[PDB]
């Protein structure tokens, strides 16, 4: 999955301001380290400060002081938070006047449709999410550019700007393999009936990799395409 999310990190970092922002010492933080677990970019970035009066803290939101942060990065957690409303509010209490708010999340994969397509080969019309279900299965929302502007601006948060970014990678079969099988087991138990589970549970890995194998070559690579929407706020 990395290799994605580290694209997105140096745009969510871009798109922030921190490199060019006149808030000064900055006080940052990133969430749960979501950046710097896959990115050197904004570590890095504070290190270029001539300053040395700079702060990052990584810690995690879903359980801070008030009005300290600069800077509050969330990359890829809004959709996953237990209670990402409350989470959001955490990032309003947290930030100084003057401080920016920066959020990825998913709006499009293309992991669900490659899964999808390997699964209508197993005989039965087999059911298996879309790829807006699979979005909507927590904290629904985060997927829409309306949604989370509303969102941001009924807490305080101005000068909101929501922006679909594309990007897209490659990654071997047999990492997309794996990734496939952390979200099957999470899936099937939601959208098949135990009848459909004793029956064809067993055979998906190895379908899954024929399929895969079938389609993208033998040791060969898996386009992995994605939309995430950037959105950076203002507190007052």
């Amino acid at each position: 999955t990395e290799k994605l999310t580290g694209l997105y990190a140096q745009t969510l970092v871009d798109y922030s301001g921190v490199a060019n922002t006149s808030q000064k010492p900055l006080i940052v933080l990133d969430n749960a380290c979501g950046i710097g677990a896959v990115s050197s970019v904004l570590n890095h970035t504070l290190q270029d400060e001539a300053k040395k009066t700079w702060k990052l803290t990584c810690g995690d939101l879903s359980e801070l002081p008030d009005g300290h942060y600069t800077h509050v990065f969330v990359a890829f957690g809004f959709q996953s938070f237990p209670d990402a409303n409350a989470a959001l509010k955490e990032c309003f209490r947290i930030l100084a006047s003057g401080g920016i708010l920066a959020s990825s999340t998913w709006q499009n994969f293309n992991w669900i449709p490659i899964m999808k397509a390997a699964i209508e080969t197993i005989p039965g019309n087999l059911p298996f999410p879309t790829q807006k279900e699979f979005i909507a299965l927590h904290n629904a929302g985060w997927d829409s550019e309306s949604y989370i502007q509303s969102e941001l601006e009924k807490l305080g948060f101005r000068d909101v700007k929501v922006i679909p970014v594309p990007k897209e990678t490659s990654i071997p079969i047999d990492e997309f393999f794996e990734v496939c099988m952390m979200i099957i087991p999470y899936l099937l138990p939601k959208f098949w009936t135990e009848e459909q589970r004793e029956s064809h549970e067993k055979d998906v890995p190895m379908v899954l990799r024929q399929y895969l194998q079938d389609t993208y070559g033998a040791n060969g690579q898996v386009p992995l395409e994605a939309v995430a929407l950037i959105t950076t706020g203002l507190k007052p």
